[PDB]
């Protein structure tokens, strides 16, 4: 239309438009205070209303990109505050937009957002919901300048719903703090998952990216024909490519274009899209990305005929290797929503390797007649890890499961930092409690999804402060080999026990006072150090010290003198332990 502002304003609606403009400037003027942004928003919003009344009104025909940069260049202190960013303004439009993109600061130096008291939060929420939510919306977005704006908005609406429900409850903190934790974790995960898409594309290329998409969409839309899955994969890959480049309007337009093609082609795609396809422009593409897997056709044969038994396997393969392999991924994927995408990819690569070797062999048909047998152990490996970890988790609770893991991994990579070991072991543990809750059918997809985040966070930390080549090996390997790489780590026999540190195994009565969280953390911190000082300590020995420590803590927490107790019982416990371990 003549006016991009007016058209966006109309299908977004005033409220969404204003939130979106606020997020958009916050991510670029990360050092301007909230009031300045509220001022920008009001000005852009007034102007937008001008174009809605009259598409022909002044400057209404300019692109949003132009209007956005004009506004940015309008900021008084732009130069004093942002230096080089101000130079973008000297450029003509196409170049200016690309220049602004380059000068977002990724890790802006602001203090951490501290969670205030439930009482002070609810009071603020009550006293002025808008400023309360928009200011925190501003704070978050200036700290996460690459977080997709509409996804940040979808989160903010969930925070809104949390306060609404909890600030008028009964035990506010009881209701609210668990929701805030969930929101925070979820949001951290979505951010890491977004950066992971772009980096994986960069490091591993379009072909790998598309392979991944074939598998996933095939599971999602098993009724769609390969041709339609492959059209979707091509467009999906284009979308991510544009989005990783980082221009928000272009990302949003590409995302919206894909959703409406999908919505216009439901019958060729999935029977599940009705609800998503009736949602407004803003939530449509997001609804589709999360839609339940559709039911598979039911009368599906067996891959043997097309992929093993058929003469023409090598002919069909040679004629279009990636298409053939992609048809193979397709057919296996739609039959197996129960697998993780990465396993499907292992199978595809195994099938590929076999064909490479077999179509150049004396007798191809005999050569690959048994390729399906090679899939068995690949499949069975994650399935057995699930059963073993989930059984253990059913014996031990979550927390004693986290302890099991902590003893497990400290022995494998005892060089890793204690905090990193505690953190990662606690995270792996949640993955357990969560995914083990599902029936067998949804466990691997579950594990894959959350393992990608935990394992990515681990490699991110380790890449910034390397410590074990092995850890670094698993982190840099293909995303398909990553979890198996970590799984294949064993006990570090190279390791020289950490020398005894008295203070490390000293406790005070404040432990009786910490929250449940920080008490676990301090116990688990000590548990790691225990395994670090005595690495060859046995499972039976370890429990004996753990039961003593537990008793120790209970005793000195109940005593008419806690502190004195922690000190004297404390020396007893330690000496007794230093002896129990040979
Ligand atoms: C997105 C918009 C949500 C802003 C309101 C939430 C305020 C909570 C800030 C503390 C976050 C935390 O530490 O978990
Ligand atoms: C002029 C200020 C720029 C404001 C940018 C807000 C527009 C964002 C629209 C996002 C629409 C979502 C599309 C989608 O993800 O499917
Ligand atoms: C982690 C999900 C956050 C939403 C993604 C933000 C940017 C979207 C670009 C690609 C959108 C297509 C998503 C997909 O269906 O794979
Ligand atoms: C923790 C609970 C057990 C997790 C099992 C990990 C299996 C991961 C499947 C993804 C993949 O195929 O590598
Ligand atoms: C240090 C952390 C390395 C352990 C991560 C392993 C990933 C979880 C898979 C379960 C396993 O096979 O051990
Ligand atoms: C050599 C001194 C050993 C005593 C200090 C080690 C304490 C280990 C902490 C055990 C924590 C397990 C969790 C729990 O007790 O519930």
């Amino acid at each position: 239309h003549k006016s991009e502002v007016a058209h966006r304003f109309k299908d977004l609606g005033e409220e969404n438009f204003k939130a979106l403009v606020l997020i958009a400037f916050a991510q670029y003027l990360q050092q301007c205070p909230f009031e300045d942004h509220v001022k920008l928003v009001n000005e852009v919003t007034e102007f937008a209303k001008t174009c809605v009344a009259d598409e022909s009104a002044e400057n209404c025909d300019k692109s949003l990109h132009t209007l956005f940069g004009d506004k940015l260049c309008t900021v008084a202190t732009l130069r004093e505050t942002y230096g080089e960013m101000a130079d973008c303004c000297a450029k003509q439009e196409p170049e200016r937009n690309e220049c602004f993109l380059q000068h977002k600061d990724d890790n802006p130096n602001l203090p951490r957002l501290v969670r205030p008291e439930v009482d002070v939060m609810c009071t603020a929420f009550h006293d002025n919901e808008e400023t309360f939510l928009k200011k925190y919306l501003y704070e978050i977005a200036r700290r996460h300048p690459y977080f997709y704006a509409p996804e940040l908005l979808f989160f903010a609406k969930r925070y809104k719903a949390a306060f609404t429900e909890c600030c008028q409850a009964a035990d506010k903190a009881a209701c609210l703090l668990p929701k805030l934790d969930e929101l925070r974790d979820e949001g951290k995960a979505s951010s890491a998952k977004q950066r992971l898409k772009c980096a994986s594309l960069q490091k591993f290329g379009e072909r790998a990216f598309k392979a991944w998409a074939v598998a996933r969409l095939s599971q999602r839309f098993p009724k769609a024909e390969f041709a339609e899955v492959s059209k979707l994969v091509t467009d999906l890959t284009k979308v991510h490519t544009e989005c990783c480049h980082g221009d928000l309007l272009e990302c949003a337009d590409d995302r919206a274009d894909l959703a409406k093609y999908i919505c216009e082609n439901q019958d060729s795609i999935s029977s599940k899209l009705k609800e998503c396809c009736e949602k407004p422009l803003l939530e449509k593409s997001h609804c589709i990305a999360e839609v339940e897997n559709d039911e598979m056709p039911a009368d599906l044969p067996s891959l043997a005929a097309d992929f093993v038994e058929s003469k023409d396997v090598c002919k069909n393969y040679a004629e279009a290797k990636d298409v053939f392999l992609g048809m193979f991924l397709y057919e296996y994927a739609r039959r197996h929503p129960d697998y993780s995408v990465v396993l499907l990819l292992r199978l595809a690569k195994t099938y590929e390797t076999t064909l490479e070797k077999c179509c150049a062999a004396a007798d191809p048909h005999e050569c690959y007649a048994k390729v399906f047998d090679e899939f068995k152990p690949l499949v069975e490996e994650p399935q057995n890890l699930i059963k073993q970890n989930c059984e253990l988790f059913e014996q031990l609770g979550e927390y004693k499961f986290q302890n099991a893991l902590l003893v497990r991994y400290t022995k494998k990579v005892p060089q890793v930092s204690t905090p990193t070991l505690v953190e990662v072991s606690r995270n792996l543990g949640k993955v357990g409690s969560k995914c083990c809750k599902h029936p067998e059918a949804k466990r691997m997809p579950c594990a894959e999804d959350y393992l990608s985040v935990v394992l990515n966070q681990l490699c991110v930390l380790h890449e910034k402060t390397p410590v074990s080549d092995r850890v670094t090996k698993c982190c840099t390997e293909s995303l398909v080999n990553r979890r198996p790489c970590f799984s294949a780590l064993e006990v570090d026999e190279t390791y020289v026990p950490k020398e005894f540190n008295a203070e490390t195994f000293t406790f005070h009565a404040d432990i009786c006072t910490l929250s449940e969280k920080e008490r676990q953390i301090k116990k688990q911190t000590a548990l790691v150090e225990l395994v670090k000082h005595k690495p060859k300590a046995t499972k039976e020995q370890l429990k004996a010290v753990m039961d003593d420590f537990a008793a120790f803590v209970e005793k000195c927490c109940k005593a008419d003198d806690k502190e004195t107790c922690f000190a004297e019982e404390g020396k007893k416990l330690v000496a007794a332990s230093q002896a129990a371990l040979g």
